[PDB]
């Protein structure tokens, strides 16, 4: 208790979906200066869908067979070009609400805000982790495509996730804005399957600072370790190793504590084989592992 | 398969200013040509005990306030208290003013929040008004004045501004007519709410969610009479479940082959028995801050 999961103030993002159809087949793209970014499948029928040749189907396709309207007003196409597996629909209009932006392509555990649309209107907002395994546990429906996730930082929009397919297990897989998938996914309608996921340690770190700032400090202990040590340890309990980069990142949250990250390193390993024994940390038996480092400085200090 | 979901917020951040009087700063909400805030913005360390509105009020000018939309100050031309509201008339229309109502929600009601600092928005998220009249939100210092809204269609319907924080980490606040929801009062003392339950009618749409999303584990074979469960309800600090909720849940019930009180049975099991270390939906608690239409408007997708 006293977080929550938080979104970012979607109004920049719902300045910029607009809708792109092919065919009867319909998503979401990405509105930015005189481009539109969307997922290439729009460009297949049901049938192209196990093993569509994109190359081929491209070829066949002109400007004037891409629907892209905002609302209900058309965009004229100029141009397309494929770039992985985003399609590039270049427009006769720049995008008035066009916000200072960037593409970003985020690390696992990196959480990131999800604007939910169906033909270029937003449904909802919710906050999403990228899992170890490359997957994210959206809500995602029919049409969802295209909905991209991003985060914000002073005036700029970070755009870092474009929406793509369910697989069998019901997590979701996408690509940045450049079009490469995150994980090992494919853009067919083939029998895929997400790794074996694992508990993002360097949020969960990032929960036992948060639990500290708020006085429930009674894991910590006396003890150290390494880097590697603690890695090694980790993988025993399917947590993910940590990087140079994770340590990094805790580096607020060390400073504004006192507590070293190794040493947090060594009371979560503490944590790890012990178990709770009965205890709750910020009131729950259950370690978090969706709150970034960034996300509890959000919540704590503002 | 089923997340907790905040309305977009583009409508609302484009009515979001910052209010000034004295030393105190907090957030206004610009519609056409009046900015709505919390009337404590007026109040210094020595009002805020026992603060007299209507004689602070009648002591300032429309000058002592000042109001910024971005870097751009609005004049403010008039102005009036209204309850706990202060409306600031300036010489300015918001041409982003949406298509908008003012309503008063009711307990167990969701509603998603717009946490804005300086007149500049920070966060989204749902909220549910609690029975005690409580809100678990997230709110620091600068935040008063952040709304709460539902939209449907065009239409935004503003239901909370945000007024203060309780000792225990809850929050209270108003309706856009001024009025708290709750027991609370604008001023500067630590308050308490009432004893606070769980809404039963939403840990159901809840449960309903979970089948739908292939969580079954804690469905069984019995029944029970709406009466029974509401005894066993009430013993556990849940509201109790009446017959509008029954048939609220007609969908949910007609969509998953459960009858409501079937999975009242589920639930009278799970109070009595616990979750014993499994979760439902990721979740070690029983969630109750989705509504009904919460859990069908996400499993159809509505715009
Ligand atoms: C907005 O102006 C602000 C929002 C608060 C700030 C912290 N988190 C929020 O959501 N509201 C206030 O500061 C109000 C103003 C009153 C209504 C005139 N007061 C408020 O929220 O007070 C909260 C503090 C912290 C918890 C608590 O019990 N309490 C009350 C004060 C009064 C007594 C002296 C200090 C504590 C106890």
């Amino acid at each position: 208790s006293g977080f929550r999961k938080m979104a970012f103030p979607s109004g920049k993002v719902e300045g910029c979906m607009v809708q792109v159809t092919c065919g009867t087949t319909t998503l979401n793209g990405l509105w930015l200066d005189d481009v539109v970014y969307c997922p290439r499948h729009v460009i297949c029928t049901s049938e192209d869908m196990l093993n569509p040749n994109y190359e081929d189907l491209l070829i066949r396709k002109s400007n004037h067979n891409f629907l892209v309207q905002a609302g209900n007003v058309q965009l004229r196409v100029i141009g397309h070009s494929m770039q992985n597996c985003v399609l590039k629909l270049k427009v006769d209009t720049a995008n008035p609400k066009t916000p200072k932006y960037k593409f970003v392509r985020i690390q696992p555990g990196q959480t990131f805000s999800v604007l939910a649309c169906y033909n270029g209107s937003p449904s909802g907002v919710y906050q999403c982790a990228m899992r170890p395994n490359f997957t994210i546990k959206g809500s995602f429906l029919n049409g969802s495509c295209g909905s991209v996730g991003f985060n914000i930082d002073y005036d700029c929009v970070s755009f870092c996730y474009m929406h793509h397919m369910e697989l069998p297990t019901g997590v979701h897989a996408g690509t940045d804005l450049e079009g490469n998938f995150y994980g090992p996914f494919v853009d067919r309608q083939t029998a895929q399957a997400a790794g074996t996921d694992t508990t993002i340690t360097v949020n969960v770190l990032a929960w036992l600072y948060a639990a500290v700032i708020n006085g429930d400090r009674w894991f910590l202990n006396r003890f150290t370790t390494t880097l590697n040590d603690f890695n090694l340890v980790a993988m025993k309990y399917n947590y993910e190793p940590l990087t140079q980069d994770h340590v990094d990142i805790l580096g607020p949250l060390s400073a504004q504590t006192g507590i070293a990250v190794l040493d947090m390193c060594a009371s979560l390993k503490e944590l790890l084989q012990n178990g709770m024994n009965g205890r709750t940390i910020l009131g729950s038996a259950l370690l978090e592992d969706e709150f970034t480092p960034f996300d509890v400085v959000r919540q704590c200090s503002g």
